[PDB]
């Protein structure tokens, strides 16, 4: 792409050009794509979530609801603010289950301030229901769309349903800046407050004056330049990820289940995932609340053997995310379970999904998988 | 000069993050280096790994940038601020007094080396050692500075360097956490990548951060380290030129004997005499405080701005900042006096002696 070209322009024009010109352009390109009105380029999606929580008014001991089936980077900002996470198990989309969300809210001893909703592997959550539940309960909806840039629900970009949304451009996301994040949101004033926090909470004057404290979270111009170049190819990459998924479905569909995107949504299929020896009747095996304690989850025998066999042929595959309600870090925290995120870990595999792959590459990988599983 | 070359290599395909850490170890002689997305992040990890918890006391330089002390706030610890001496850094007598009067043992000291100048290290290191205080050096502006031929940042249990200055948006970015203890630095490294246990799936005993430096900025860091020493020598030449041209009207306080300040920014004081130092000894409960610049300084800044030349006041001390209202500060008047009479001069390494001559002529004209 134009990554090297833009980086060179940053170095050449640094002396003369508007401050942060490529950061500004990156924010513009994300506004153009997502149709959000406000965009703030930051050094990570974790930083964007942290600022979203702080500007939303989350304080020590407030309650924040969150997805259990996620990467801990989505929920660590709850801990930064010394707020208390409440975790919710997932549905057939991999995302927060609607019934469990309702249950969790109703059983909260204190009214939750916010929900961080992950769109996992780029799949859309059930937005109509979840947006309505948050609205009715006065809960700030923060979308963790870190892996979901290029995903849509009913023709609207994931990330634009909440008061805040976050995208990531870390090294392995559909598109990358070698590290970066974007905070988007509905409220200009809130996003501008985040922008103020992102550069050490400086008052508008000649010397350094501070009424509050902030962070060093602002994206650099060099990474902003990569971000511009990456946004130029985002749509082509989303189409190619989806092609790759459809090819895996074609080759592996006899043995693996490929759960559908919600009707009238468009998952970016950032990583192709599949479930071995799975039937939908295994879903929702329970409905319960726990206080978290650490547990291991045994991978289905065919999945651990597959990862091992492929690793020996220099092909990287990975288990799915290990649910937060099984992690020692969150010992003592409340979680609402239905069995689904543990089941998906047991039977799931994350497949090579790089957009440079041809149909033959996906076929060669798939044949090795089929040979492994027998 | 190698920035683009190295970025191109990155794109052809964390080699450069590893190389950046190695180049800092090669330069500083520290045994341990961890590249992170900012110096603030580095200070945050140093405090957490030092064992600082909510309501612990952390001692810190008053005359500094808030980026150096904001991590005390992140951990909900309590800062105690200390005024400076003739080096611009923490005064040794105030430091001892602050420690003596602390209601409970302070866990750590964040010591800034302001504008590159070395603090009085023999004394400060001994004071922290005698009192069981973890010394964290904020050497964000002091990469290339030395004290008795030992690199600033390598005296503390932890030291921190920064890469690109303080504009609200920079071309590149990055910080480096160095330190004496391999296990402590590796624990910071663990925290810097979301506190993952060593296994195939994601397992977490604790929570961490996304603070690891990107490979693209690591490439730039390696290129910057390759030219660091040449830049330091140029900075020191520029400082000497300003001193030559302006030394009749401005005081250019000496670096400590047998130290080397990187002179990363040239600074000077107008209408200043040493007998003005240590004028106003007290401690306070912090309140916001406005400090009027000396009229020759405020006028200098505007005059040069109008000739399209950028200069700035010195750092405005933390003990004068609303954010730290209520916190304790030990004072002797120096950092407020330096703010009043001080100016930060253009210090770009591309300037020639004639450029510094010309800027100085404009300076002298403005002040008479
Ligand atoms: C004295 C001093 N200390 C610190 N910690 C910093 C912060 O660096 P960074 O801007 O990479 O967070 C700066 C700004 O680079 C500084 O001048």
């Amino acid at each position: 792409g134009n990554e090297l070209k833009y980086i060179e322009e940053v170095f050449k024009s640094n002396y003369i050009a508007p401050l942060g010109e490529f950061v500004n352009r990156f924010e513009q390109s994300v506004k153009d794509y997502s149709k959000s009105e406000n965009a703030l380029a930051l050094n990570s999606a974790t930083a964007a979530l942290h600022l979203a929580l702080r500007v939303a008014g989350v304080k020590q001991d407030d309650i924040v609801l969150a997805s259990s089936f996620t990467f801990i980077a989505s929920v660590a900002p709850i801990c930064y603010l010394k707020a208390k996470p409440v975790f919710i198990d997932c549905d057939e989309t991999y995302n927060i289950d609607v019934d469990l969300l309702k249950l969790a809210i109703k059983e909260c001893e204190k009214k939750p301030k916010a929900l961080i909703l992950t769109h996992l592997y780029g799949n859309a959550a059930k937005m109509d229901e979840i947006v309505e539940i948050c609205k009715e309960n006065d809960i700030v909806l923060i979308e963790d769309a870190a892996e979901a840039l290029g995903s849509f629900y009913k023709n609207k970009a994931l990330g634009t349903f909440g008061e805040f949304g976050v995208y990531s451009y870390n090294g392995n996301k559909i598109i990358t800046t070698s590290g970066g994040g974007m905070l988007i949101g509905k409220n200009k004033e809130k996003i501008e407050k985040a922008r103020f926090y992102s550069t050490q909470a400086r008052e508008n004057c000649l010397h350094y004056e501070h009424l509050d404290y902030g962070y060093n979270y602002r994206l650099s111009n060099v990474l902003g330049a990569i971000g511009v170049a990456q946004m130029e190819v985002l749509e082509q990459r989303v189409l190619k990820k989806r092609e790759i998924y459809e090819w895996y479905k074609e080759f592996l569909g006899e043995y693996f289940s490929f759960l559908d995107e919600l009707e009238n949504s468009r998952s970016n299929r950032w990583l192709s995932t599949a479930l071995i020896n799975f039937d939908k009747n295994e879903l929702n095996a329970c409905q319960k609340d726990i206080n978290i304690s650490q547990k291991n989850i045994t991978l289905h025998p065919k999945i651990s053997k597959l990862i091992e066999d492929l690793k020996n042929k220099q092909i990287e595959t990975r288990p799915l995310w290990k649910a937060m309600h099984t992690q020692e870090v969150f010992k003592g925290a409340k979680a609402y379970l239905n069995g689904n995120s543990e089941l998906f870990f047991q039977k799931g595999i994350c497949l090579p999904s790089g957009t440079a792959m041809s149909k033959d590459d996906v076929y060669e990988i798939s044949k090795l998988i089929l040979k492994s599983i027998k």
